[PDB]
């Protein structure tokens, strides 16, 4: 452990980042299954051509009892890849593992063709994992348009960014573009000061709507750049004509150092590129770690996925869990306390519809009162600032949430549910 890692581990512990997380992870929902009818997507969407996801009303069969705040937290499912990245002295090998981390979060999107809850303005979600030594926090900082800010902290890595999803049903497919920038900081075990990576997420689309078999497809080009070295990585999620992803990792001089590829719903493998000028890309068996001699090595495989209601992954089941020892620590804004989403999770769809209307009406009335008094809305835990390395606006976490939580100062921090 380097000095800056222990420094970071010290701050996480003093701030009480893991208090309240003593209960064993949630393993299953109360519901065993559910039989929301399978309503045809097209039958619903044919009347709503040109609308945004947040501008459409839908049957419960097309709703999922997670918040957008928690879907973003599913970035962290395979975050062990980031500690693995931290351990490598070769900076392009760090990039290779950082790159595959960005790819690994799309396996969980398969089979969930459903709308997550649109977080209320000021809604928040915390999630700490003592067994991994990371803490995650997010706040819904904007409602028109919907935007979430995240901030994840661990001894060997940080990860934060803006979730600004812009969506459009064009009458054939449902397209989702991710407009915010993502920041991934590594504190290497050796040979390297703290280093920053930035990238933007690929696009998603729902297709097969016309055919009667709607499918989540992720697609597009991704560029990760190490602002300190500065290696870079090209990733290509192939559009459905889906599942294939390939990537190439370069040093700062343009030398192709590594390539990787696989199916982002299954597994990704990689190999060392020996001639830096090669244009070889990954053609779509060592499970012992990275190889420098040019043989292929596995890097990521998808977790096993038991059947759950709403086709949740195992990681996703742990997110909305109203753990008994956690609830006393939470602010009133935490997604675990949101009542329409809770009732939905437990299969009570009319109570969910009733509570959704109530909290949405309140949100609207608070907004109208602000406008009538010329009151500018202020986020509670984040402030928009200009990032020094990228010179982009980002949501800077104000550092107060985990210490105020530690000190039980959150009871009055919001009233939206
Ligand atoms: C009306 C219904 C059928 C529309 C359903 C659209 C679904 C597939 C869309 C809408 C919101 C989308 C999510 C929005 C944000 C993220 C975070 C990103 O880091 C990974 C993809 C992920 C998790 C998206 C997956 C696909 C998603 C869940």
């Amino acid at each position: 452990s380097t000095a800056e890692q222990k420094t970071k581990a010290k701050v996480l512990l003093e701030e009480g980042s893991f208090l309240g997380y003593e209960d064993k992870l949630r393993q299953r929902l109360k519901l065993g299954k559910d039989d929301r009818p399978s309503v045809s997507l097209w039958s619903v969407l044919k009347s709503m051509v040109g609308k945004d996801m947040t501008r459409m009303t839908l049957p419960v069969s097309f709703n999922e009892p997670t918040s957008l705040l928690q879907r973003v937290a599913e970035d962290l499912e395979y975050a062990d890849l980031l500690n693995q990245a931290a351990s490598f002295e070769d900076s392009t090998l760090r990039l290779l593992y950082v790159a595959i981390f960005t790819v690994s979060s799309y396996a969980s999107t398969v089979k969930r063709v459903a709308k997550p809850f649109n977080p209320l303005l000021g809604e928040t979600f915390e999630y700490s994992r003592p067994d991994k030594s990371y803490r995650f926090f997010t706040e819904q900082v904007s409602h028109h348009p919907p935007i979430s800010a995240t901030w994840t902290e661990s001894p060997k890595w940080d990860f934060f960014g803006e979730s600004f999803v812009d969506s459009k049903f064009n009458g054939r497919s449902f397209d989702f573009k991710h407009l915010g920038l993502w920041y991934l900081t590594i504190r290497p075990d050796s040979n390297g000061k703290e280093e920053l990576y930035t990238y933007k997420k690929p696009n998603n689309q729902v297709v097969g709507i016309l055919l009667g078999n709607p499918q989540v497809d992720n697609y597009g080009d991704v560029k990760i750049v190490n602002h300190n070295t500065g290696d870079y990585c090209m990733i290509h999620f192939k559009a459905r004509g889906a599942y294939e992803v390939k990537g190439e990792v370069y040093n700062a001089k343009g030398g192709k150092e590594w390539i990787f590829g696989g199916r982002w719903n299954e597994s990704v493998s990689a190999k060392k590129v020996l001639k830096p000028n090669s244009l070889e890309e990954m053609q779509v068996t060592s499970s012992g770690g990275p190889k420098y001699d040019g043989t292929r090595f596995n890097v990521w495989h998808v977790n096993e996925r038991p059947e759950f209601p709403f086709n949740l992954t195992k990681f996703a089941v742990t997110l909305n869990a109203p753990q008994p020892h956690l609830l006393p620590w939470l602010p009133p804004t935490d997604t675990r306390l949101r009542p329409d989403q809770r009732a939905m999770e437990e299969g009570r769809y009319d109570e969910a519809a009733t509570e959704k209307h109530r909290v949405e009406e309140r949100q609207r009335s608070v907004r109208k009162k602000r406008e009538e008094k010329n009151i500018t809305y202020q986020q509670r835990w984040f402030k928009k600032e200009i990032h020094p390395v990228t010179k982009c606006d980002y949501w800077k976490f104000n550092g107060e949430y985990w210490k105020q939580r530690r000190d039980h100062k959150l009871a009055d921090e919001g009233d939206i549910f």
